[PDB]
């Protein structure tokens, strides 16, 4: 059973997650309840769940929470840590290709939530100028938890403690989440992306300016470990009808498995430049 409400999940020890939570709590009349290992906040709008577990290791947490409440998807609210120290708002779906160094299992992918991710990004774009020093960017699929069956995605703030403690940054994310949760448009074109650096530049531009959204995205560092069958799993899991390639990143070797996957799954392959040109929004 999936119910019809959306669930925001955060970690008790995550500063960013907590600030996002505090802001989300003012958007509706909530009632806290402590069941099992969680702290649940209920309302007739959306749900919020607090766990003491580190999110990247929260495999099967959707099954655990589903014992107490019904929800159709999860929006993980968390901080983003990076050595670049850049101030950014990011979105990505968890999952691993060849290595599972930070949660989950190898070659396992979490169920994405392409529509909500898209609505969130457009709602964020609308407010980005409130925090001029911040920039938005997608993150390729990486890190745990990989064992999540309910549609999901991670909505984060980074890259250091300076940003995690940023009250307004968390408030902007919370507002974008509320807009995503209430959004009715659920027919954005869905694709799995292949190619690019860890911050998926092409995919980020596509998310901000076209009618396309993404489920999973695989960075160039994953090329050697990708297989045609793994890509088919990603496409079907994402409910994608397309595979978009970063034509400047993909090599002939990876293009072969991409084409293989496209044929087996019955989806169309499109170059990122063509997507940006023929699928603009306004």
């Amino acid at each position: 059973f999936q119910g019809h409400m959306k669930l925001v999940v955060c970690s008790e020890s995550d500063t960013a997650g907590q600030n996002i939570k505090d802001n989300l709590l003012t958007f509706a009349d909530f009632e806290e309840k402590d069941v099992g290992e969680f702290k649940l906040y209920l309302s007739d709008e959306f749900y919020i769940a607090e766990t003491k577990e580190r999110l990247i290791y929260a495999d099967h947490i959707d099954e655990k929470l589903a014992k107490y409440i019904d929800f159709e998807e999860i929006l993980f609210a968390s901080r983003h840590s990076s050595k670049d120290g850049r101030k950014i708002f990011t979105v990505h779906v968890s999952g691993n290709v060849g290595t599972a160094d930070f949660g989950g299992k190898p070659y396992s992918l979490a169920k994405p939530s392409p529509q909500t991710m898209k609505n969130y990004v457009l709602a964020l774009r609308e407010r980005l100028d409130r925090k001029p020093e911040f920039e938005f960017t997608m993150e390729v699929t990486h890190h745990g938890p990989s064992e999540i069956s309910k549609p999901s995605a991670f909505y984060e703030i980074g890259s250091t403690e300076e940003e995690w403690k940023d009250r307004e940054a968390a408030e902007v994310v919370a507002e974008a989440m509320l807009d995503a949760i209430r959004a009715e448009k659920m027919d954005w074109n869905v694709a799995v992306g292949v190619g690019g650096t860890h911050y998926a530049p092409r995919q980020t531009e596509i998310m901000l300016t076209t009618t396309f959204t993404f489920g999973h995205n695989f960075a160039k560092y994953t090329f050697e470990h990708l297989t045609a069958e793994f890509l088919v799993k990603a496409v079907k899991l994402s409910e994608a009808e397309y595979i978009i390639i970063d034509e400047k990143s993909v090599n002939s070797a990876v293009k072969k498995i991409v084409n293989e996957a496209a044929e087996v799954a019955g989806v169309e392959v499109l170059k990122s430049k063509k997507v940006k040109k023929d699928f603009r929004l306004v």
